[PDB]
């Protein structure tokens, strides 16, 4: 694989992990394994957890996690590229330097001060409260820059999470149109149930440019519900997404993979009339769907773009998620300790 073969664009966020008290979940009305965008009623959570001791700071972002692990798996330096918007703060410096350590080529945009780098309150006891911050300032102007668009041009594989719809939809759309036009591999993730509910137009449009669509059970149920797929919603959703017309009208295979936690994941394509089950490895009160979901995408892509068949890539996907599960959160340790 050549340098900058894989391109990613998303929201560069700093994960603030803290052992949360029981009242925290009731106080801010947080559910299990869920992600919510920080509203006004949530804003006090960031000062509240900052008083806590033993705070752990990890470079996050759905797309960034996937891309940097793909880079980590392939081992060859500078194969992956990433674009996002951080703030002019120490948090942005932490994220930037964490990418350079992994030999990840980046072209970060710096938001206008005092807009700080986005952050995610990770309350473990595991719920997430997300303040996008500077990640919102990601603009088409920064992307259309010569030294930035060069990374898009040189890439043959793209990964963009659905989260980027809230921040820079116009940017991800332009990259998607580029990918389909040049017959490249565009990989898309449903990311969160609320995206299919409140941004249905954006999701379906992105699907029309996607060669591979990632998602989980809850995202599929929300997507199928908003599309009127009532009976056998999950199975109907995978079929619906797989069979949607591509935006250029050309006939090609779109792959759809739906994770279902500890239960068998589903996969199918446009030319496949059957929806296949895939048995997944069991763990100790943990699952493939979640942090691990981003790793699942990374593990699948890292092998699939290197010629590995569907089944083999799925095992590589489970392997990648199992690695993140075995560790505390999304942190990439020694490469030789990955087998
Ligand atoms: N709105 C969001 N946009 C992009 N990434 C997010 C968002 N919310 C949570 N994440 C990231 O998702 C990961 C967990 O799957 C964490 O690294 C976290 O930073
Ligand atoms: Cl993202």
């Amino acid at each position: 694989l050549s340098e900058g073969y894989v391109f990613g664009m998303g929201n560069p966020l700093l994960d603030i992990i803290v052992d949360a008290d029981d009242f925290m979940y009731r106080k801010y009305n947080l559910k299990k394994d869920n992600i919510v965008l920080a509203e006004e009623k949530h804003m006090t959570i960031y000062d509240e957890i900052q008083k806590k001791k033993k705070l752990n700071y990890i470079a996050g972002g759905a797309t960034l996690n996937t891309v940097k692990m793909i880079q980590w798996i392939i081992q060859k330096p500078f194969v992956c590229s990433y674009v996002g918007c951080i703030g002019a703060d120490i948090q942005g410096k932490y994220i930037k330097n964490d990418c350079s350590a992994l030999d990840l080529v980046t072209e970060f945009q710096i938001a206008e001060e005092p807009l700080m780098t986005g952050k995610v309150a990770v309350l473990v006891s595991r719920s997430m409260v997300t303040y996008l911050g500077a990640a919102c300032d990601l603009s088409l102007a920064h992307i259309e820059q010569p030294h930035v668009w060069s990374l898009v041009e040189k890439a043959q594989v793209y990964y963009i999470a659905g989260f980027v719809i809230n921040t820079c939809y116009e940017g991800m759309l332009k990259i998607a149109k580029h990918s389909l036009e040049n017959e490249k591999l565009f990989c898309f993730n449903l990311s969160a149930p609320f995206l299919s509910q409140f941004n249905t137009k954006e999701v379906d449009e992105m699907i029309s440019y996607s060669n591979i669509v990632f998602g989980n059970e809850s995202e599929a149920e929300a997507y199928g519900e908003v599309h009127g797929l009532l009976e056998d919603t999950v199975h109907a959703t995978a079929r619906y997404i797989a069979d949607l017309p591509f935006a250029d009208g050309k006939k090609r295979k779109r792959l759809v993979i739906i994770t279902r936690g500890k239960n068998p994941l589903l996969y199918t394509d446009s030319s496949d009339s059957e929806i296949h089950q895939f048995m997944v490895e069991q763990f100790k009160d943990d699952q493939i769907i979640d942090g691990a979901g981003d790793a699942f995408a990374a593990g699948f892509i890292a092998d699939y773009i290197r010629g590995k068949p569907m089944i083999t890539s799925l095992h590589a996907a489970v392997k990648a998620a199992a690695y993140i599960i075995c560790r505390s959160g999304f942190s990439l340790g020694s490469r030789d300790s990955y087998s």
